[PDB]
């Protein structure tokens, strides 16, 4: 994007140089059927910092090739009305950022 300037991160905390957000390996850290708190703890509360504010989470996915015209793909997290995981909704991201 236009802020493409990735010198915020907070501290050193290595692992992706794409972004300071959740990826693919902590996809796979999560499971349908546990709460918003549980995601929230087991993924990292996103970038509002409020995850139980809202019922749909959009996360990111781990350093990729990008071989398409969409290169990302987004973790969109659907909660039922309890909080509850229904749905983890992996689908292709915007086509940069």
């Amino acid at each position: 994007g236009s802020h493409m300037s990735t010198l915020e991160r907070v501290v050193y905390r290595p692992d992706i140089n794409q972004g300071n957000y959740l990826t693919a390996n902590d996809v796979s850290k999560i499971r349908v059927g546990m709460t918003q708190q549980q995601v929230a703890y087991a993924l990292g509360t996103p970038l509002m910092s409020d995850p139980f504010g809202t019922n749909t989470w959009f996360y990111v996915f781990r350093q990729q090739p990008g071989h398409e015209g969409v290169t990302q793909q987004t973790l969109t997290l659907t909660f039922n009305s309890s909080g509850v995981l229904t749905n983890i909704d992996n689908k292709p991201a915007l086509s940069g950022n």
